């Protein structure tokens, strides 16, 4: 059963089609949230995608064709297409855009100065204390919308309205905190339907406007999530995370979307140094491996390219799927959605989709922890300097699995790719993982 979704940032209309096909469907991702597909700014920097220019079809990830046969390929291999949607502003300046468009001073081929707020700037010290200038000022300079118009709302739920037609079966809401939670309550009455939609609101507590004011209207991002996550994984203790959730404070689980990191902080925007991402390599796959295992929110994974350090960069000169051969993890795409690590961690939350609860906890007070999913499912990860040898207690049938983490059951089920763990007769687990490893096993994947 679906459960999971995945970012694949800057992959153009082609990549995703074909990546749907050979990889996404039969591996179980649920969806993928492609890059912002309408006309933006020219320019070679990933960010020119949040600065609109007009709603045709016609951007860096390719043309209306390309994107319609995007959705379409990927529906029949199962994968739905989230939509990252501009719903707060405009580009800033002056221009011309991916399809040919000019634009200047708030005029737009759809828009006119009268449709945005009177400019003012966004300071920083108005995140604590001036909701009016947080949602009517100019994030970075960029045109804000009068998302309170009859006129504005109409035209972006039309846009939206017309992915729905053509296919697309979710969105998100990019800058949400920045518009009033009852101008997106007015726009959805607009909307065809109830497609998932998912709002970006960066809330670590201390704003003037709380993520909790748009739980009415759709998912919404826990930014607490992935700052805890890496914080304890890098500084704390990993038993700490036996009451993960709702008891540190978190959104209700099911009104909340998760990530070990995102585009924008994994480049520092709204995350600092804590956030774990590709370049930490082992670390990264054991974060992961927490996140999909643990009953908490609806995770997606990140794909990202290496960036050199550049945070303004775009990504790599060639396609993921280049004459045959995949450009996946060197110095181009990274492709973690393929990390052996990750994707088993996919694989073991589809899987144990029936048993929502954490079931025998068990840590050695510091950095080694193991835990089940009822009979469906247990996991374990050793980020100690030794071996973890603990015998943990398990609700599964007794048996051999396959490490889900490091290898696959075959098609007829006499063997693994990968090591075998033994369930023994009474449900133990004699553990044996090396330092920075971990096991996960589900009841699909059990040895005939
Ligand atoms: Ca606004
Ligand atoms: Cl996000």
């Amino acid at each position: 059963t679906p459960t999971t979704f995945v970012h694949l940032f800057e992959w153009n209309w082609q990549d995703v089609a074909q990546e749907c096909e050979q990889y996404l469907g039969p591996k179980g991702y649920a969806a993928v949230q492609v890059s912002p597909p309408n006309e933006h700014i020219t320019g070679s920097q990933w960010w020119t995608r949040y600065q609109p220019v007009s709603y045709e079809l016609q951007s860096r990830g390719g043309n209306r064709a390309q994107f319609i046969d995007m959705v379409n390929r990927c529906s029949a291999a199962g994968v739905d297409i989230y939509v990252d949607t501009l719903i707060n502003h405009m580009a800033a300046g002056s221009g011309t855009g991916t399809a040919g468009n000019s634009f200047g001073n708030k005029s737009f081929p759809i828009y006119s100065p009268q449709d945005f707020h009177e400019s003012c700037t966004i300071n920083n010290s108005d995140y604590g204390n001036d909701r009016y200038r947080v949602q009517n000022c100019e994030l970075v300079g960029l045109a804000d919308l009068d998302t309170a118009s009859n006129y504005v709302q109409n035209t972006i739920a039309a846009y939206i309205n017309d992915l729905q037609a053509i296919g697309v079966k979710g969105f998100r809401f990019d800058a949400s905190k920045h518009v009033a939670a009852s101008d997106i309550q007015s726009l959805m009455a607009k909307v065809n339907g109830s497609p998932v939609v998912f709002q970006e609101v960066i809330d670590q507590g201390g704003e003037a406007v709380g993520a909790s004011e748009y739980l009415s209207t759709g998912l919404v991002t826990e930014f607490k999530y992935s700052t805890e996550l890496g914080n304890t994984f890098r500084n704390g203790s990993l038993a700490w995370l036996s009451n993960f959730g709702e008891g540190w404070g978190f959104m209700p689980s099911s009104s909340a979307v998760v990530f070990v990191d995102n585009h924008d902080n994994q480049r520092g925007h709204g995350g600092a140094g804590n956030v774990i991402t590709f370049e930490d390599g082992r670390l990264y796959d054991l974060a992961n491996v927490f996140m999909l295992a643990y009953p908490y929110g609806y995770p997606k994974v990140m794909s990202s390219y290496d960036f050199h350090g550049d945070t303004d960069a775009g990504g790599p000169n060639v396609p993921v799927h280049n004459n045959g051969n995949l450009e996946c993890f060197a110095s181009n795409w990274k492709c973690e959605h393929r990390w052996s690590y990750i994707a088993g961690g996919v694989d073991f939350r589809n899987n144990t989709a029936d048993n929502w609860a954490v079931t025998n906890w068990w840590d050695n007070t510091n950095n080694q922890i193991s835990f089940g999913r009822g009979s469906s499912g247990h996991m374990a990860i050793n980020k100690e300097d030794s071996t973890l040898t603990a015998t943990v207690q398990t609700d599964m049938a007794s048996g051999q699995y396959c490490n889900v983490l490091k290898g696959e059951l075959s098609a007829d089920a006499k063997s693994c790719s990968g090591e075998v763990i033994t369930v023994n007769s009474d449900g133990t687990i004699n553990l044996n993982i090396g330092a920075w490893d971990a096991m996960a096993i589900h009841k699909n994947a059990k040895l005939n």
